[PDB]
Formats: structure tokens, sequence, C-alpha cells
């Protein structure tokens, strides 16, 4: 029976991935893929399995923690499949741990533009940050929509608990970590801020 589910949530995965499905149903159902093989492979290892099949077994450290990535992700997306958000497209990819965990980490987040900070006016000491304009959070009150985008100071989401901007990431820390004047411009599209850490 191991053998034949694991390659189940193989199979899953693989194809899965070569449907790019706009259904939350779908990507819940990868992750659940994704928990499945990992934990098995978690558990033959912890019975001294190196090749199953044959195919060596990753080690169990990997093994874990693939699977508790998947945990995260699976009740997440189920949980946000409860919500007025489950019924919105969600794809492959805003339904990535790297999306996941990107800025601001262990959230969702759709809707993708670039940002550009000049350092110093060295066109050559140029950094591209990707802001999400629509974030989706769990938060005590479950799960809820969140504002994101720039200006001068940093990278910040609005969120209606409170009549201000909270910000994540911020331009003047950029500026100390990649400049050598503190002096930073930032260009969202047709808008150029400028700060000085």
């Amino acid at each position: 029976t191991a053998c034949e589910r694991l390659h189940v949530a193989q199979e899953t995965q693989m194809q899965l991935i070569e449907k790019s499905s706009d259904k939350l149903q779908d990507h819940i159902l990868y992750w659940t893929a994704v928990r499945t093989e990992n934990t098995l492979l978690y558990a033959a290892r912890k019975k001294g399995v190196t090749v199953l099949g044959h195919c060596r077994v990753p080690h169990s450290v990997v093994c874990q923690e693939r699977a508790k990535q998947a945990i995260e992700m699976q009740l997440s997306l189920q949980e946000l499949s409860k919500t007025e958000f489950g019924d919105e497209p969600w794809s492959l990819l805003d339904t990535s741990w790297d999306r996941y965990m990107s800025e601001p980490k262990r959230c969702f987040k759709k809707g993708a533009r670039v940002v550009e900070v000049e350092f110093d006016g060295n066109a050559s000491n140029t950094n591209w940050y990707t802001v999400y304009s629509n974030l989706y959070m769990r938060t005590e009150d479950g799960w809820q929509l969140a504002k994101a985008g720039a200006d001068g100071t940093g990278l910040y989401y609005c969120t209606m608990a409170g009549a201000g901007r909270i910000y994540y990431s911020r331009f003047g820390d950029e500026a100390a970590r990649f400049s050598t004047t503190g002096h930073y411009s930032v260009r969202d599209q047709d808008r150029v801020y400028a700060g000085v850490s």
C-alpha cells in the first residue's frame, strides 16, 4: 500500500503542475499530495528504508521539512476556500511556498508589479522589489483582505484594523544596506519618490 499511495501522490503532483488550475480545490489537492509523499517517505526512513521501488529515499530531515511545509500550505488553503476569496482565480504560483514565504512572510498574495529603487543617483545601483497589490492574511479574526503598495518610506499594506500603513520593508534601511549616501529614489510607474535614511 505504501508504494501504491506513493505513486498516487507523485502522479497527482506531476499532473496538477501540468494543468495550471484556477480552482483553489486543485491547489489544496496538490499540497495534500506533497504532504502524503513526504510523510510516507519520512516514515520509510524511520524504518531504515534507504531505497523504495528503486528510488533512493531522501534523508528524513528533508522529508520532514517538506512535510511541515506542505502541512502549512494545505491547511492554510483549506481555511482560505471557506472564505469569500476562495471563489477567486488562484494559480500554482499564487499558491507557491516561495510566494507564501516572500515579503511579507506567511501570507498569500496576487497582483504583482516591480518597483525600482535607485541609490545615490547611480543608475548602476538599482534594486528591484516586488509589490503585491493584494495580500491575504491569517489573523485572529480569520483570513481577510489587505492592500499593499509603495511610497518614499517603504513597502506597506493597509488593513481596516487601523487608519495607517503597516510597513514591512523600509527603503531607508535598504539604503543603509546598499547605498553610500543614504540617498535613494523610488520609481513606482509614473511616480518617483525620494528619501534619505
